[PDB]
């Protein structure tokens, strides 16, 4: 087995991680640290520093805090000696997740970005579906209310909260993984509440190396539902991602999906890139929230009940 | 040697290009492309696509205009086989300067993102006395009046981080390791979409603090001062990067020659097969934009 630890138990943790660790045969969890939080069966901690200090035959460690605090986490666990998975965004900003992949390089430990939205059952298919045909334009809509999906949370406010492109930038994760060649922003619009830091709403529109355009709308205004869907137009039709990427359809007709295992996979898939000594850290997602932030439009709209 | 052309004939190219080409043997000056401006002596296109096809001969172009068109220009002139210097900054988005990255690695090209303020004579002196020795703290400071344009303050136009990011390009170079961008404060006027002024506070991957304060308003200084701490006293570049103390000793420099260095490296590069693309001077400005706290003052 591999000994992990996880830090912050909060929302992520309990409802995904803990579940999926629990379920994969080559992780043994060992340690957790949370301030406020305490996990039972396992010894547990108030903080990583504390962890990392008392832990010292611990192999692997996963962060599931707000990104304003990963990389100082980050840093410490791989000074420690430890393997790291990152939940996303890997970083508040583009230099701190470099820094921590050379680090992690030089001292020949795991590094992993997670993008739990490219493990959901339709991004490979619509993938291998995409990779050898003629592609028109890609339609993003990432629409859902703020208030159901992170009621009172505050740091999404926040410098480096991202704001509308934390769950936004799931979208793009799926983008960069179905598409076959790389995006450029051509011009953003943020819409920034007059009493927040982030974006509650935003519209990208980039292109591919060919010239195909990829048009994005966020907004955290929104109904009860949420609309979570990708549309890629073909010469072969157009084929449509739903729900978050637990839905398919190519050229009007369904596609069979197996059951959304998305967590399960990115630990397998930690557990994989431990045993060959290998990295996985693709910050493509956050490189164009990046460009977004530094190129685009920022228009102010009516403060937020927060 | 190398033919040549120039896309882009603007002052800095007539002021410092031109001159540098022309005083380096290794570089032939073939051709140049511009829509209101002809270069006597050679050959002249009104755009790089109609040059690109005319001359087939050509081995490199250098790119002057503005990065907003650069792009475009950079990727016809990659996939014409040819090598690619590139004014600074090297992309308006760090999407761009990736993509020309990945072609020109793909073709086994050059690809040159040049900072001209790199090559002032202060920078290697400086780099080489601090690669060893003990740095505790480095502070940048960049004041001016912007009073004595439009695209600068237009989104994706930088603001004051346009000639800030020449100081940025300056301290990633003299520091002997790189910088995380830790807390960023951008003022913002309300009429306009980019900062004039801001400041920066980063840690280099030792813990070292390295804070950065950009201003363009009106003010009592014209300042432009780098102040590395050491142990072993204050190493202190200004005027730009042409003047360098050591300890409170001043140090001799040799004249300003910053785009004949330019030039000299371009030549070296594809005489290697190698590129040189370092993009984290833009890497931090999109890391400010990104993960800065943004404030308003007063119309502009
Ligand atoms: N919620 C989702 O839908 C979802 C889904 C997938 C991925 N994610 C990503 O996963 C990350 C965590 O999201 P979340 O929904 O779980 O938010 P969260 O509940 O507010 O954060 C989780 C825990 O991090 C700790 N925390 C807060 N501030 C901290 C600080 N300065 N230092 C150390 N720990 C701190 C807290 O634990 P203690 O108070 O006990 O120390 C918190 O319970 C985010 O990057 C998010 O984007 C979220
Ligand atoms: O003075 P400068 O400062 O040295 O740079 C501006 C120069 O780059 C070229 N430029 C400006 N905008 C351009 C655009 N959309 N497309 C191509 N070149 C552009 C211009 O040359 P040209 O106007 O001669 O093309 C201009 O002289
Ligand atoms: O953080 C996002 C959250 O906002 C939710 O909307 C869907 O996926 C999560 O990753």
């Amino acid at each position: 087995q591999v000994s992990l630890g996880v830090v912050g138990i909060g929302k992520i943790a309990r409802d995904q991680h803990l579940p999926a660790i629990d379920a994969e045969p080559g992780f043994k969890l060992t340690a957790c640290a949370s301030r406020h939080a305490e996990v039972t069966g396992v010894r547990n901690y108030r903080d990583l520093r504390a962890l990392l200090a008392a832990e010292r035959e611990l192999d692997a460690v996963s962060l599931c805090a707000p990104p304003q605090v990963r990389y100082a986490q980050a840093r410490a666990a791989l000074e420690a000696g430890k393997h790291v998975m990152l939940e996303k965004p890997p970083g508040a900003t583009l230099g701190e997740v470099a820094v921590l992949e050379a680090l992690a390089r030089e001292r020949g430990l795991t590094l992993f970005a997670t993008w739990h939205s490219r493990c959901a059952s339709a991004v490979e298919p619509a993938r291998e579906w995409l990779a050898t045909r003629a592609i028109r334009a890609v339609q993003v809509r990432w629409k859902a209310d703020v208030r159901r999906w992170h009621p009172g949370q505050q740091w999404i406010w926040e410098p480096g909260g991202l704001g509308v492109f934390d769950p936004g930038i799931n979208a793009l994760s799926i983008v960069t993984r179905i598409l076959p060649r790389e995006l450029v922003l051509r011009e953003a619009t943020l819409i920034v509440p007059s009493d927040v830091q982030t974006p509650i709403a935003a519209e990208l529109d980039c292109a591919d190396t060919d010239g195909v355009p990829v048009r994005a709308e966020f907004d955290w205004r929104h109904g009860p539902v949420e609309q979570w869907e990708i549309a890629v137009d073909t010469a072969d039709g157009v084929l449509a991602i739903s729900r978050g990427g637990a839905q398919l359809s190519i050229a009007g007709e369904p596609v069979e999906l197996g059951p959304e295992r998305e967590y399960p996979a990115l630990y397998a898939h930690f557990h994989a890139l431990i045993a060959r000594g290998e990295s996985d850290v693709d910050v493509r997602p956050l490189r164009l929230v990046a460009d977004a932030f530094l190129f685009g439009r920022r228009v102010q709209t009516d403060a937020f009940g927060r």
